[PDB]
């Protein structure tokens, strides 16, 4: 039974400008995230990360805006020593009405993993509701009331 | 006060093998450990300035712009990780220029080198070339020359908090 961190990625990894990183400029990440999320893997968390990206791939979000930025922020976690087992994404709009858009817990289905000791962390209360949904512990992220460094103590 | 003078180029991050300057997004790419092993060493004490050549830098060889949309977000993850470099010194000269500032010359770095500034037989130059180690030997300190294999940043991080 794994201790598993399923975590946003817009307003809780990196920062969330019209909503989407979909330009080099506007990424930016998360005080503390990197040495934090160090910590929680030395105490035995593995970490998911699951993200909704509205209209990725539209005229709105081309999959090539999206993929600098991520790339990158992907490049920085990576030679800083921070894996993620998997990176989930749900690309629809939410007008779509699909299958795997938080908190429907479609793209998380194989981990339904040590429930107690898991959770999701992000910044909306869509968060919350997919941690409720999966049956596992939920942390709300707030740059200012609840960040990765008083998560990174609170958890280990 | 114990101070590490740190290249940029090819040390915090890698240096692109073409025209060895980072100009674009895609050429950005941190080294390994470098985030973890700088507060690794702040928390021993260290105060870290970062002194870079820059080859053109602010010319049509080197755009301003170009340089800092990398640069900035280098730096914005430094900050937001909390490594906090307390002077960048920048030289934009290119070789031919035979300026006061460019590595391994001093005159950057010329305040740390007053009566007291600085705890010489603890402080340290790391970059990746023979000017770094040139600059340390002029600023009367240590050198260490950055190697990703043979000594990279959890290796510089061990060394230098020995006891
Ligand atoms: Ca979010
Ligand atoms: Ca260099
Ligand atoms: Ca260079
Ligand atoms: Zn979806
Ligand atoms: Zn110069």
């Amino acid at each position: 039974s794994q201790k598993y961190l399923f975590i946003d990625r817009d307003g809780t990894l990196i920062s969330e400008p019209d909503f989407q990183v979909d330009r080099f400029d506007k990424l930016a990440f998360e005080p503390g995230v990197i040495p934090q999320l160090l910590k929680l893997q030395k105490a035995g968390y593995k970490l998911v990360m699951i993200t909704n990206q509205d209209g990725l791939g539209t005229q709105s979000f081309p999959q090539a805006d999206f993929d600098g930025p991520h790339n990158l922020m992907m490049q920085i976690f990576t030679s800083q020593g921070v894996q993620f087992d998997e990176v989930l994404i749900c690309p629809h709009l939410p007008a779509d009405e699909c299958d795997c858009r938080k908190p429907k817990v479609k793209l998380v289905e194989r981990y339904l993993m040590d429930r107690a000791n898991s959770y999701v962390i992000g910044d909306r209360a869509t968060d919350i509701q997919l941690a409720e949904n999966m049956g596992i512990n939920g942390l709300r992220y707030d740059r200012e009331t609840l960040n990765w460094p008083m998560i990174g103590e609170q958890l280990t």
